[PDB]
């Protein structure tokens, strides 16, 4: 175990829009920067021995356009990031909603996950169409399945058996979430697996957040612990 | 405005400890403080105020005819089922007592985690399929949402935890998924008005 203490982060990066408009650039310039702070962060839990690494971009809590620009945002950043992850020794999974995703997505998202399936450095976890009660529910619809074929009695369902099926149940339990961008909430990120974890808020925006930003939040969550 | 609100309420061991004083004299003045955050709560119109306490029918049986005046409606939430009977019973009238009152709802958790109140609900659902009165692909976040604690009141808006610990310590998860989160290193004995309202700003800000 690390110095820090920590295997497992998961961040809610928010902030990219704002960062864009305090230069008086538009969204897009935001999302740019954003993607290098994606770069830096996960090169950055990578060399200080995190063992899983989880990203939401955040984007807000409630319309056609809107889900079409994050599906292009997705789409974008895996065809461009996934080579360079490949070559980190990043192994790449995607979690979330990702069954109304065409077809010829889904098959790139298959492929980009088992090109890093055999990596065993960092396990990067990138949030895709995901919710925190969507996951739970889920993993609910796994467990009445067996119901209903028999195998599966419901006063077995404990805690421990509900937690085998949501989302991440393998790998080591989430240790601290960070949320940038200032706002105090979880907006429907993890919410099962979040149940023990540190939870680190700071303003600083999406893009500005860099390695001093990241080693201040495990140097916090070192000593609170 | 924020209809409801729930605190994490910690702190009371190391207040005694603060006051040279031993853990049961930092019970007393938590329990002080709980009927502050309860005054206030139904002072300021908050619809329904949940209260966890991090580190019991007495205290209730002894405030009860209080809220019931007051028209609270106090529900417990948790597993009361390994409870004493005689307990259990207490529970369930001081319930049926003021089930009918219309002002704060005050929710106490007793035995209460967000983990277990989920799989409460997912057992429920679990009994209707195995009946064969529900079909897997039927269950949905509205569904699931029905079985869990608190789904008849106004969703948490402001969860408060006073101790100065940045976790939600499997308290309410379902429940919390767009609340605001408000962490205060004051203690819980000591958290008073203006710490409720610096509290209520820190929402009304977002
Ligand atoms: C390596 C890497 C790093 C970061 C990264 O950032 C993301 C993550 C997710 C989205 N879009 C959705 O999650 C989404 C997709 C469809 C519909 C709704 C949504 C929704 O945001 O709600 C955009 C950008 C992607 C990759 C691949």
């Amino acid at each position: 175990l690390p110095a820090h203490g920590c295997r497992h982060v998961a961040i809610i990066m928010d902030g990219n829009g704002r960062w864009a408009k305090k230069q008086g650039k538009i969204r897009a310039f935001g999302h740019k920067a954003g993607a290098k702070s994606v770069r830096r962060a996960v090169s950055f839990a990578a060399n200080n021995g995190i063992e899983a690494l989880t990203l939401y971009a955040f984007s807000s809590e409630n319309p056609a356009q809107e889900v079409s620009a994050l599906m292009e945002l997705f789409v974008w950043a895996l065809d461009s990031e996934v080579k360079s992850l490949h070559r980190h020794n990043v192994r790449l999974r995607i979690i979330g909603d990702t069954s109304r995703f065409n077809s010829r997505l889904q098959e790139r998202i298959r492929k980009s996950e088992a090109l890093t399936a055999g990596n065993t450095g960092l396990t990067l976890n990138i949030a895709a169409n995901y919710g925190g009660r969507w996951d739970i529910v889920q993993g609910v619809r796994q467990l009445a399945e067996k119901v209903q074929q028999g195998n599966l009695q419901p006063d077995q369902i404990d805690e421990e058996m509900l937690n085998q099926h949501v989302c991440m149940h393998e790998l080591a339990p989430v240790d601290l979430v960070i949320r940038t961008g200032g706002e105090h909430r979880i907006s429907n990120f993890l919410l099962w697996q979040i149940a023990y974890a540190e939870l680190y808020f700071t303003d600083v925006l999406w893009p500005d957040f860099d390695e001093q930003d990241f080693e201040g939040a495990l140097n916090a969550f070192a000593n609170r612990e």
